């Protein structure tokens, strides 16, 4: 029942997706390097990791069908609100329910709940994070479900200040649409229970998680100190 527009859609997004998520992580070593020891001693490098990720986030972004259709400043609203959000479901990736780490290929790049919890932010954010990544990672998701959620995400017709929402909106049904078909078609029972409702229900707790963030940032953001470890994209993009 997919359509050839609909099969477009898949066919674009796994290859935006292949073209700015480089599975071997080699790129890490451009971080500032990672301190495990000390409050912030991890800042630095998951600063840098974050950064890099909302470029990638973008490069995705511009590759969604329709999203060149919207305004510039509509552009913006929908990166800044949808950032954090994707980089938590595109972290799935590499998260494993083994160690309960997102490992990215090497002990250095291999980052564990006390690694992450010597960066500034708190537990009150980084517990329900781990339960978000081990929940969606019993999703088991196509890749093409997986690129078709974070486009989702990404294309929100709620956040705050977008301007055509209707437009917005019309870009995400076609993306929705896309992937109820999908699940239809293609993912076999039971792991198609409800799945397209169980996907929707993550974007919902990343909005839980998002406002959490958002909280957290502001904190350590009112210590130069600390907004001295970032970077000026982090810095403009989760608010300045
Ligand atoms: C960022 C990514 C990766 C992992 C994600 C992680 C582990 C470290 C902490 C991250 C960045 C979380 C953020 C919110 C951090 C939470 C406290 O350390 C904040 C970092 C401070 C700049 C979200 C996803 C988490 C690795 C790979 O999957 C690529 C992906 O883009």
């Amino acid at each position: 029942k997919l359509s050839e527009e609909q099969q477009h859609i898949i066919a674009i997004l796994l290859d935006a997706h292949h073209k700015t998520y480089d599975p071997t992580y080699a790129d890490f070593r451009d971080f500032r390097p990672p301190v495990r020891m000390s409050p912030l001693s991890m800042l630095p490098h998951l600063a840098d990791l974050v950064s890099y990720s909302i470029q990638k986030v973008i490069g995705f972004a511009k590759m969604i069908p329709g999203f060149r259709d919207l305004t510039s400043d509509d552009q913006i609203v929908l990166l800044k609100s949808s950032a954090i959000e994707v980089i938590m479901l595109r972290s799935n990736q590499s998260f494993t329910m083994d160690d309960m780490s997102w490992d990215c290929g090497s002990q250095d790049y291999k980052y564990d709940v006390t690694d992450v919890s010597k960066a500034g932010h708190t537990l009150e954010l980084i517990e329900p994070l781990i339960k978000f990544q081990v929940g969606l990672k019993k999703l088991n998701l196509h890749e093409e479900e997986h690129v078709l959620l974070m486009a989702i995400c990404i294309v929100s017709p709620d956040r705050p200040g977008v301007q055509d929402a209707k437009l917005v909106e019309a870009i995400q049904d076609r993306l929705s649409n896309t992937l109820q078909t999908y699940i239809r078609c293609r993912h076999p029972p039971p792991g198609s229970h409800q799945l397209y409702a169980k996907m929707i229900q993550k974007l919902a707790d990343l909005r839980s998680l998002n406002e959490e963030h958002s909280k957290q940032y502001r904190s350590l953001s009112f210590q130069p100190e600390n907004s001295m470890k970032l970077t000026p994209l982090v810095l403009e993009v989760f608010g300045n």
